[PDB]
């Protein structure tokens, strides 16, 4: 069908369904819009938030849920019901620390304080839980890469711009991002992909 | 398979896993844990957070994955795989503003203000999205209970605890709340659980 994929200019929360765009090699409209025309936008959307993915007109919305639709039925979903339940699992775990940076905070003041105390305090304690997780296994879940892994690489790309540590102790951790770096479509995808920030 | 769900004696996150089994009529070990137990048991889990769902002796995490994991091949799902993305989404949407309240805060005072901002300022757009979203239909997604509509019921009883008037500009919502409320197993296991405030 025809996919149309808007979000702001930003890896951020639309990049999880632009890997798997790129992994199932599936065509889609990479729709980037700005800050400024955000406003009208938004009045259209029945939840007013982005990333929304429009399949033949019709919109989807969260981008975890637009990801685990995209999935199913693939290889990168789970190979039973119990594992695609720890793929699940794992891409909550992530996105609950990603979400618990308040982004939206009213005082610059506590806002910074937020940050940093996340990313020196509960950051490690994260990262030493997903180290364990894994153990010495090739991939998070099962035997094969899972979007689990996506979201892993994808999570901490952007954490080690505010901290380019938090791996250091963890080699395990940077060898599972590589791995998924090396994927060939996703490769060439984090090639010409626009260079952001976050 | 055997199941033993573990989590404070309280709905909490792990209410929406006790509907499911009280629809499914699917026997389980509810497993209620005083404050005291927890520390030695947070311990032996790989995030250290419940609730956990232990199926056949292999231990699941994350609330939402464990409800889309029993809901699987079920009527509780969603008909379509589009209905049950939404079904996904809608569920997400819930489970980001619960997520925002500040249960760490010290300061008890302050954390009660915080509280009534969120239900005061930010609650009124999400209760009139989902209202729109609804609009006269029966269910939130397709012509059938979803664990979606579950979810809505489960989040907004306790959102009322603290908001009793959060519903008066929405009667369409109450009126789901009731639909659920009315589901025979459900409403037997409304009657039968432990009263806990939260
Ligand atoms: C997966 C999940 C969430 C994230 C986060 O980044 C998103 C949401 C926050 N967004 C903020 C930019 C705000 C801004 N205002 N003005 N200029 N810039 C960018 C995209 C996230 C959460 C935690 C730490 C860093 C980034 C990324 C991936
Ligand atoms: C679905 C999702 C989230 C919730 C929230 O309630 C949880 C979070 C914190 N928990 C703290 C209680 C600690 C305590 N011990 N003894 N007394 N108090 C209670 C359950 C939630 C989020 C937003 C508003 C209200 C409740 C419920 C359902
Ligand atoms: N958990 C949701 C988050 C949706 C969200 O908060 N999107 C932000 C951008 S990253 C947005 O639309 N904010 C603009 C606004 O709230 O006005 C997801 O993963 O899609
Ligand atoms: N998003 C997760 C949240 C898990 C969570 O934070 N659980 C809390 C209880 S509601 C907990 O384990 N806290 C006790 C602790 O962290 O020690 C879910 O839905 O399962
Ligand atoms: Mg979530």
């Amino acid at each position: 069908p025809n996919y149309k994929l808007t979000y702001f200019n930003m890896r951020g929360r639309a990049e999880i369904i632009r890997y798997i765009f790129a992994y199932l090699d599936i065509q889609y409209e990479d729709h980037r819009i700005e800050q400024a025309d955000w406003p009208e936008i938004k009045s259209t959307l029945p939840f007013g938030k982005i990333p929304i993915l429009e399949v033949d007109g019709l919109t989807l919305h969260q981008s975890l849920a637009i990801a685990r639709y995209l999935t199913k039925n693939t290889d990168l979903a789970g190979n039973t019901e119990m594992e695609q339940c720890h793929v699940d699992a794992i891409v909550d775990t992530l996105d609950d620390f990603m979400s618990c940076f308040p982004w939206a905070e009213k005082k610059q003041d506590v806002k910074e304080q937020m940050f940093n105390e996340l990313l020196t305090y509960n950051a490690p304690h994260l990262m030493q839980d997903l180290d364990t997780y894994l153990g010495g296994r090739e991939w998070l879940i099962g035997m094969s890469v899972t979007w689990a892994d996506f979201y892993w690489e994808i999570c901490s790309t952007t954490l080690l711009v505010f901290k380019p540590d938090l791996l250091d102790n963890h080699p395990r951790l940077v060898t599972l991002r590589k791995k998924v770096q090396a994927i060939p479509a996703v490769a060439n995808w984090i090639k010409r992909r626009p260079q952001t920030k976050l």
